């Protein structure tokens, strides 16, 4: 009495997730004057997350309420590689947004040079080359296998594959997608903040006779509390095997695929971008 339900949550989850990204990627292409080096970036981010949207999830919903795997290994080799690549792609797309703001603030005048229609595209391929070879480099090349009989049995098992790595491989695959994006959009947003807050009180010394705190507070909890979870237990659990098991490890996961699905409501808040959504409904 609970397998006719939690379907009706995943295809929800699917669905939403699909519908923002789809109507993100037509605004920006189908209209004139929505090209800008600021929306080429969240176009990279969109396109990754219409990706996670329609390969990741669904078959992982069918894997979860089935419990079994209708498939071969190659293939499941092949879905964690896209998991991983999805992921890593959208976490350092978002860093890359963070550290244009940043350019963008703080030198004015240098704004312009820096960053120009060509030099954003090298960028953002950089980024995708990068999260590819994170991901299908290891994978892909059986090198990330564990060497326990447990972690062996469910190698040659074919009908089930579960998800079984070297310490180094999980530490390393962590620091390179999580931490160092956090610390440099942790100092970005720092930065800008106290900017703002210099700006507040230079304005009330002559215009005599909050907002940005929001916001900031807003854009980084969003991001902290849907992913930060994921990848302490990701660490901590391949020390010491005794703590964690499957399930919990399988919820704080699932958590963080719900933010790709919210991050176009948050990034697609312009005015232009509702004039953009109005036209097309
Ligand atoms: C199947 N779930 C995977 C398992 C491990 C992992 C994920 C995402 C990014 C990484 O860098 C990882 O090492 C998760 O999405």
């Amino acid at each position: 009495v609970w397998v006719v339900g939690m379907g009706i949550v995943m295809s929800l989850i699917v669905l939403a997730i699909v519908f923002g990204n789809v109507l993100v990627i037509t605004a920006i292409a189908k209209f004139e004057r929505l090209q800008t080096v600021t929306n080429y970036f969240i176009t990279s981010l969109a396109c990754a997350d219409l990706v996670m949207g329609l390969a990741v999830v669904p078959f992982g919903a069918a894997h979860i309420l089935t419990k079994t795997w209708t498939f071969g290994n190659f293939w499941c080799e092949f879905w964690t590689s896209i998991d991983v690549l999805c992921v890593t792609a959208s976490i350092e797309t978002l860093c890359v947004i963070a550290v244009d703001r940043y350019f963008a603030i703080t030198s004015p005048f240098k704004y312009q040079s820096l960053l120009t229609k060509n030099k954003a595209r090298v960028i953002i391929l950089m980024v995708w080359i990068v999260s590819g070879l994170t991901s299908f480099l290891p994978i892909q090349m059986h090198w990330y296998r564990a060497t326990h009989q447990e972690a062996i049995n469910c190698y040659a098992e074919e009908t089930c594959c579960d998800f079984f790595t070297n310490q180094a491989y999980a530490i390393a695959s962590s620091i390179v997608s999580f931490y160092v994006p956090l610390v440099i959009m942790v100092f970005v947003y720092s930065r800008v903040f106290q900017e703002a807050k210099r700006q507040l009180q230079k304005i009330d010394k002559s215009e005599g006779r909050h907002k940005a705190l929001k916001t900031l507070g807003i854009i980084m909890g969003t991001f902290t509390l849907c992913w930060l979870p994921f990848f302490i237990v990701n660490i901590v659990h391949v020390i010491q095997d005794n703590l964690i098991r499957k399930e919990v490890y399988i919820l704080l996961n699932w958590i963080g695929y719900v933010n790709s699905g919210f991050n176009p409501l948050i990034y697609c808040r312009s005015p232009d971008f509702r004039i953009a959504f109005q036209e097309l409904l």
